[PDB]
């Protein structure tokens, strides 16, 4: 009746270029000012879309209706600059590193964003190490 | 030394949410709108970085370094609309159909954004008919 075809490697491959327009701040559309405790500010430009594709979190806040017509700029208290970052990290490859400290924080900004695959690995690290 | 974790699910399900965003038009930001022979107009929606994501045409033509500031309109002439459709659908999903007579017009369409995935898949279905 009809020829069709998937691609099983296309959204590793895809995101990998989504990665790569964020480092190079191409087609950015929300810069994530935090700030926290004394440790200045850091800004994150991403992909308010990819940001949503992850994060229920994300969604909600950016899809409300309203328009962009250019930056919007998130003021995020409350998480440390390296974990908003290793965060970004996961929506955009899916993986995520950390020491043994920093991995109790790490599950705080992620329940906070309801990254749940996440809160769950970390989760699971805490106790395998009591 | 350090803790570290790869969901290999994530792109899978994140451009699941990614194809919903575009079903509801939220967080959009180009409409090709397509016209074609004598057939009317169509608009899609869809958001510049996905299409970037999968098409080295789309990315050029959306990372040149101007600004959105609003939605761009780009006009799409020189395809069917429902060549368009299905590869916006690619794009979204990674997986394409089709029947046997469009299966030339698809493509085209591919060679012409350098969708190269679907550009291989359709050589081979003509061949394979051949």
């Amino acid at each position: 009746r009809t020829f069709s075809y998937t691609l099983e490697d296309h959204t590793k491959q895809a995101f990998g270029v989504m990665n790569e327009l964020r480092l190079s701040q191409q087609l950015c559309d929300v810069t994530l000012q935090v700030k926290y405790e004394d440790i200045p500010a850091a800004q994150f430009m991403a992909h308010k879309v990819v940001l949503a594709s992850s994060s229920p979190v994300f969604k909600a806040m950016f899809t409300n209706g309203l328009r962009e017509q250019g930056m919007e700029v998130v003021s995020i208290e409350g998480i440390h600059p390296k974990v908003m970052e290793r965060l970004i990290e996961f929506a955009y490859t899916a993986s995520i590193s950390v020491g043994e400290k920093c991995v109790l924080h790490v599950m705080n900004g992620a329940v906070m964003y309801q990254i749940d695959s996440v809160v769950r690995a970390c989760a699971d690290f805490l106790v395998q190490q009591l």
